[PDB]
């Protein structure tokens, strides 16, 4: 097992690039319900009475409308952060990085990346759900909105303001900018920079010198390409990968099913049918039975609305988090641990998903650690010398200085150290020569 | 359109300082409702019966009380982060920066900044709203609280614990500290520092050397002053700028209006008036009709309470975000992209607003980009040299090194580069002389 | 009072390490309620009727189940971030830091730290609460779940998936890793490093050179040890320190008490007892009275469920914040102001608490500030020199350069300054000699 030591340090001699996907729901289907059609359907005697209950219907209808509008804002706040659409890079001559699975391709009319085309297939809408049956009733015609609503007990699904194609186009712009302009494309003009240099400068942000990339550019490129390939298989095989997006769809479907099914409930009355009770009873007695169904059908709808408001808040938080991660992880480089995947964040790539966003985080994780003896300071000519950058390490009989995240032994010289103190205060100082550079 | 290139880099030759306002709601009006006065008003027969319904009234009353207390905490958590009130700086001899529109002035008794005096005028309370009518009924007297509540169907608005003047005083302290003590005033004692130096050190935090400020101090000062002037006009002209704060006020007003209006509803009864039904009917029949209004007037109030709880959660999240932004953007310098406005964050200034906070974010955005040929490394004497800071750029026949966010060509010397490798591994290395400093 | 000055700077000559605790609720008791036992208990006539009300019971039961599952996820997302359990460090020979109050000890079978053993005692469950009475009814037996539920009006508390011991074991692993492997244990392999070096490198992250730790290691160690001792007394004495955790427990207890007490309510009927009304009335009249209690007992339970959903969202946000702070504050070093305690964040230590987490944040706050005259640049041989790091300060007749967060006057030399401009542009430049290093 791991054991502490007062004079031993472990420094990584190698590295492995990894890509970790994170899926967050961003929006919900713009479902809506009419309160004067769910309770009373075609009946004129049930409406007159429902007016005496005041604003109850108007309150629930307005609440659902707010949720629908919130879904449009949620999507805009995430994907619309950049609207200076960057043109796709036609030069397929990067330094080995094969974005072919990340960027779109022309071999299909959907203009979606191979990963996006898989995500859009893993999430599906069942034929038993009213969300699909309502669409078949319209047939893209808008005039039959009220006709289909009357058939589906007043259920109405509004069309999203931004189509799936618009979201894909916005995501492509973010990708092209990051690949061609780095993190600065989101903080100003399209300051183009070569991608190998961009990675070299991102390495310096995680304490790794630019040298490591250039001397390992082919190896680093191969690692990135393999990681992007493996994630596609992982999502394809694992059926419960996009559960976060499927769960929100399933939850909304169950809510509508329970709401519509409750119309078949008597709530303590002679029947669930308003024409049957109104024909069996006389007027001075039917209104007692037609008041029990109205009150049961109002609490049912109120339960649906209140549950949707709670669910909408969860999606709103996820959408805000997604927008924050797009800015920090995609448009920049987040130093915050675990915010842009495991390991040190280098860069991330966004991918569109149905009612959600998938972030591909590229991170640097050290590997192949090796033990080395270390000392806090070096003593020379009575002066105590400290490392300006990196750590002092001992290769048996010799002492060297090296980067903390990559083993690179260098001779201890005045150019990489600084001096302070009379060598009598630093506990554990070791005597070693410092050469003049 | 923008095009990628493997050997071209764009570096900005100039900069434009910009100020972007962000408005967040922090609190809500401390509205409260009594459940034994909304349903039954002055009637003793309606109360006896309302007791049989158990704790329903106590649950709703306690819920509203919690919301009111939460509003006080929300404001305290945002503005009370610093309470060592810093004295206003009477020396109007900064390095050109004209905070006169940001700081208070003595020409008015409100002691609010010119921007604050505009924000407090763009948000207004209508005379038709009960929030104002309740205040006119009290006339600052506290003894008539119960008398005015009985008139307004039990509606009662509690006074905020912190007055608008207290919030302004707290904001002034934060401003004076930031202007006179920088980001350290919030992490320890009032370590005073000259403002030009403070900006010079904030520039170094965004990759821009201190030199750029000193050689452009007058230009930078003029840019800041113009930006602070333009924002005042923007808020004055644009009527939908403070909508986030007006929307929460409007939403609460509509909720009370719908609640009070529902008292005029029969909920399926002989009349909405309890004395009328109780006088027309005998006792063994009036209780059937006085049970239908109690149940309608309880779900109405329950709908108001539940909707307020959902709205209070949204304000709580905004208040927490505002407190986080005050610490990160005002008391410090946030590296997180888009968290403290567009562009690289330099500093921000807080301004008080009715039930909200307005953050003025000052950011650095590069401008006037110019294309330059770049190489990843320099080859000299067979050794490959890499840039210690900045990027190598070619001015036609000559190669230079320059900062990434400001064009400053310097001769390539050992003092600004480091060496590694035998010049046979770096792809794209170029041969150029490195001079001895 | 503090006063601004254009040529004076304050630099701290000393420092005081401080430890500030932050308590956040992470989970809630897995309470659950059966909807066909709260309303109708043992009665077969009340169930037949309750079926006509449709899915109402199934909706409320499913909602409570989701909350219970959410509590398990909340705890896992916070504590399970690391599962490579690090072995306790048996070498009690650190550089003076006495973690004995932070780490567990073997003198007790609970295997909890002295601070953890106090936190687990300050929060208690009253004997009048059903949460305890339900446990006494089971006696650790699982077969009597349904029997005890029938006695407690259908109330059922589920056992947590992770026991208190498992949470303590996970917290110990995080502590051992941080003490023996620093922030890298959470971003890769267990890269061991000596603790004094780890603190020396964390100091460099707050602008303080490693020198300050080594020359003050004994003083810094003593300060840390004293701070850890004082916090234990603070929590022991202050009774309202863990209120955030006690409040959530109290709120849930009151909710169940109000729910169960409402069974004693007539809701406008002949009695709250179903056998009494069903025996006094004939069948064609008892169903009118047995429909009024069902509807009152359904809105009561619905009010409990909706309030719990609102409360569960608050805990979910706190749990997410706790997980974020564990990653940023414990597994790393957060530059974000006020996110990991007052002052500059050095490191933090986690401690388990009942249904919550306590973070011990160790921060650096400067002290003993001293005024010094400063200049933005130095003029020599007509060239304007700027400080590469730190600030220029004047000790009366002599000019020196020093770190911004620690007074360390050094001679101005080319090794600690850089040159730019012709000395005619920098406003406030002072003439002083720069020596050749
Ligand atoms: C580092 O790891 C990679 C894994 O792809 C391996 O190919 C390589 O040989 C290892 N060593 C070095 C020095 O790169
Ligand atoms: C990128 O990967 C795909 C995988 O199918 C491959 O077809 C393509 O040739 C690769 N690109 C290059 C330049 O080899
Ligand atoms: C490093 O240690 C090995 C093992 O003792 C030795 O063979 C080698 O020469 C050492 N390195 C140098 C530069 O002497
Ligand atoms: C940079 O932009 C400012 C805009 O105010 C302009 O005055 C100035 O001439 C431009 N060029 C330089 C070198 O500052
Ligand atoms: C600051 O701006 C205001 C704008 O009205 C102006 O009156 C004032 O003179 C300015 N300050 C200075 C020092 O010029
Ligand atoms: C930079 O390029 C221009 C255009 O060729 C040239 O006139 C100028 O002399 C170059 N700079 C230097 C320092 O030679
Ligand atoms: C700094 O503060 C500590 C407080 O513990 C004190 O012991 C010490 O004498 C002070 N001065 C120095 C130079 O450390
Ligand atoms: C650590 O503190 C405890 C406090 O009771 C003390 O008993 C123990 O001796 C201390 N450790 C050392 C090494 O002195
Ligand atoms: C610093 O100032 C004091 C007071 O004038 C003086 O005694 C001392 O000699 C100065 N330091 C140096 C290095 O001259």
């Amino acid at each position: 097992c791991v054991a502490y030591s007062n004079n031993s340090i472990a420094i990584p001699t190698n590295f492995t690039i990894s890509v970790t996907t994170e899926i967050l729901p961003v929006s919900m289907t713009k479902t809506s319900v009419d309160c004067t059609m769910y309770i009373c359907g075609d009946s004129t005697e049930c409406s007159n009475l429902l007016l005496q209950y005041g604003s109850f219907c108007t309150q629930l209808n307005r609440a659902l409308t707010g949720i629908a509008v919130e879904q449009d804002k949620n999507t805009q706040e995430v994907f619309a952060q950049v609207k200076q659409i960057y043109c796709t890079p036609p030069i397929k001559d990067f330094g080995g990085f094969n974005f072919s699975q990340i960027l779109p391709d022309p071999s299909k009319p959907s203009k979606r990346s191979p990963i996006e085309d898989l995500l859009f297939n893993k999430v599906t809408l069942a034929d038993a759900g009213f969300i699909k049956q309502y669409g078949d009733c319209l047939g893209d015609i808008a005039a039959r909105d009220l006709i289909c609503a009357q058939k589906f007990n007043g259920l109405t699904v509004l069309p999203p303001l931004l189509t799936d194609e618009m979201i894909a186009q916005y995501t492509s712009a973010l990708l092209a900018g990051t690949i061609t302009s780095g993190w600065t494309f989101g903080a100003g003009p399209a300051l183009q920079i070569p991608f190998p240099m961009q990675m070299a400068y991102r390495f310096n942000g995680i304490g790794v010198t630019q040298n490591v990339l250039y001397e390992n550019q082919k190896l680093i490129a191969n690692q990135f390409n393999s990681a992007i390939g493996k994630i596609q298989d992982s999502l394809s095989s694992t059926p419960s990968a996009l559960g976060k997006l499927q769960d929100v769809v399933n939850q909304n479907a169950e809510a509508l099913n329970t709401l519509v099914k409750q119309l078949s409930s008597n709530f303590g009355a002679i029947s669930s049918v308003l024409n049957d009770i109104l024909s069996r009873l006389d007027p001075p007695e039917a209104e007692w039975q037609i008041d029990r169904l109205i009150w049961g059908r109002l609490q049912s709808l109120q339960t649906y609305v209140t549950q949707q408001l709670i669910r909408a808040a969860e999606i709103r938080a996820s959408a805000n988090l997604a927008a924050t991660k797009m800015s920090e992880c995609v448009l920049g480089q987040s130093k915050r641990v675990d915010f842009c995947g495991k390991g040190y964040h280098l860069m991330s790539f966004p991918q569109s998903a149905p009612h959600g966003v998938v972030f591909l985080h590229v991170t640097y994780v050290p590997a192949q650690e090796k033990n080395f003896t270390t000392a806090p300071a070096i003593c020379h000519d009575g002066k105590a010398h400290f490392p300006r950058e990196g750590v002092f390490v001992s290769n048996g009989t010799h002492w060297f200085v090296t980067q903390r995240n990559f083993y690179e032994p260098q001779i201890i010289t005045t150019d990489n150290t600084f001096v302070s103190g009379n060598c009598d205060v630093v506990i554990g100082i070791v005597n070693n020569t410092v050469y003049d550079p």
